[PDB]
């Protein structure tokens, strides 16, 4: 697929499983229009978000619902979510998660 | 001050100087209202954004203009910006340091939260 | 395999390809004995380092030759290498690379 | 001072206090010779490790005892330690800040290098 999301748990040394992910595309309004969503799998991956035809050049945002994930683990987190915003010009967006920290990386091949 | 932003360049091993930072607070109607803004200094720090009085409980967004920083250095980076969104002061007033470490295709953000 | 190494390039948004990796096992001497090595593939992965039988409990070190990688790219780096040292009690050791920074993460499933 | 170490806890969003740090320098015979040591403070900083005179050109190793820090907090972490290995001062004297951000199954290290 044109776009993949991968999430990791730095506390537990594991894939971050069942994490909600929402993808938005910026409308001509300058508002975000919902585009695709899903939850990460047991391998911490989310696949099948979009297709090559659909995934045109644009400014896209991916919101990962980190706070819900931490809440289910009974660990109190800092962020509301982790947002990745990029201009789409294969994208793997990877996120590594900690309660008071996250990093996000793009692997574009 | 209650909120501080610090930015680092992971490519040069330096502070990230002259980076724009825009801060927003979630309104009653769920909109993001402009709250404060500034540029990082020679040390890559931004101080004086707000005050103990002004910085009330709320959901806040700190948006760091990473793209402009990379572009001025000749790089076309992946991200539009780095944005940090968090609930502040709901246990009482705290001091927040929002740190960001920048790479062209990656960034990390960390919060150091302390009690006056 | 029991042990996998994965390397990413934060400057280029890509797998870190052809990066030298050496694995050591701590001897009763308190010295490191060479154990396995390889170079990362076009996908930035290094597989087939060891086998379950061979990979007994121990304290292991994985040295990733980051400086050579940066040198080939004509970007001057800070570290001599990135070293990961752990007690082995499936391990994926992932490294994300920048010239003056790296992070390493373990995913243990 | 020429070399400073700073450590942060990515789980609690605080400085990592009372963390042991051991510094080594590569000898002529290729062995690692003990060079300096200390513990991080309340701010998670370690200052005063060395001096402009002492801190000559060389390959240096900074080993941060992450395992003991996690264990005292009840966590069994992945890493034995975080170790940073670098060539120092070969362009002339510099000031080095070695920063580490800690998680139980992950860590990152960054260097901020500046010119007196
Ligand atoms: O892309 C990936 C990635 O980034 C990480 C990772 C490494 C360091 C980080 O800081 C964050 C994530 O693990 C991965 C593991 C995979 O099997 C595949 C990947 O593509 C990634
Ligand atoms: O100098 C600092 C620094 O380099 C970092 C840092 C940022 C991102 C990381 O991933 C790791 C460390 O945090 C800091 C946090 C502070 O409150 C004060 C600092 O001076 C630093």
């Amino acid at each position: 697929c044109p776009l993949m999301v991968k999430v990791l748990d730095a506390v537990r040394g594991s894939p971050a499983i069942n994490v909600a992910v929402h993808v938005f595309r910026k409308a001509a309004d300058d508002t975000w229009e919902p585009f695709a969503s899903g939850k990460t799998s047991e391998s911490g991956e989310l696949h099948g978000l979009t297709t090559e035809e659909e995934f045109v050049e644009g400014i896209y945002k991916v919101e990962i619902d980190t706070k819900s994930y931490w809440k289910a683990l009974g660990i109190s987190p800092f962020h509301e979510h982790a947002e990745v915003v990029f201009t789409a010009n294969r994208y793997t967006i990877a996120a590594l998660l900690s309660p008071y920290s996250y990093s996000t990386t793009a692997v574009v091949t």
